[PDB]
């Protein structure tokens, strides 16, 4: 069992409100599996550019992907391109992560 981000890169608009992130499970599909994710600060900041999130992604037997939305924080203040990262971790017993196993998000400014 392998798990990774697909898409691994996300290009998002500051006005976009929310975007879906997607993690995929490959190999044996027949057993329950899970992986934890957590946003991580980059040149973009939790609290000011996006709202931080940590979670558990559960894959029941038979399901090979999980999606989750992340909220982008809009404002009226000019910036240039900025990144933050979502990272995977604590995969359940059978699981080994593959690349990408950290997703990259660029917030394109609009102001
Ligand atoms: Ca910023
Ligand atoms: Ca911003
Ligand atoms: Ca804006
Ligand atoms: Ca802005």
């Amino acid at each position: 069992i392998r798990m990774y981000f697909e898409p691994g890169h996300y290009t998002v608009m500051e006005n976009c409100g929310e975007f879906e992130v997607r993690v995929v499970r490959r190999g044996d599909i027949s057993t329950y599996a899970s992986v934890e994710y957590e946003t991580q600060d980059g040149t973009a900041s939790a609290g000011t550019d996006f709202v931080g999130r940590k979670g558990l992604l559960s894959f029941p037997p038979g399901v090979d992907e999980q999606r989750f939305r992340i909220e982008v924080i809009d404002d009226d203040v000019f910036e240039e391109d900025e990144c933050f990262y979502i990272r995977l971790f604590n995969p359940s017993e059978g699981v080994k992560l593959a690349v990408p196993m950290i997703a990259t998000v660029m917030i394109l400014d609009d102001d």
